[PDB]
RNA sequence: CUAGUACCGAUUGAAUGGCUUAGUGAGGCCUCAGGAUCUGCUUAGAGUCAGAGCGGAGAA
């Protein structure tokens, strides 16, 4: 069940190569987006001129451990 | 499998520079012309009323 990688660095740079090629939206875009959220975590948001929310990109198998 | 290194070699792809055939050529300067306008003199208008004629300067 877990992955198994063999050559960590030539994965590694290959998964980055193809990642900038294949990005929709890029640097200096303004965009919207749409986040498929569990209702009851919205008690946990707070106002984001008083606090800072920031959200982050995953790269393709970094949820496998 | 990865790295490096060079060779051709495809589009001139897409540019930069030297030499070169043919053709064209801005601008000011010199020179042949032109004469919007302004103005002096003169017999002459009326007793400024015009006209004519002889000069000087001079922009496009």
């Amino acid at each position: 069940r877990l992955l198994r990688i063999g050559n960590y660095k030539n994965t590694k740079n290959r998964i980055i190569k193809e990642t900038k090629n294949e990005a929709q939206a890029i640097a200096g875009d303004r965009i919207r987006m749409f986040i498929r959220f569990p209702k009851f975590l919205l008690e946990k948001i707070q106002d984001p001129k008083q606090l800072l929310f920031a959200v982050y990109g995953l790269l393709l198998h970094e949820h496998k451990n």
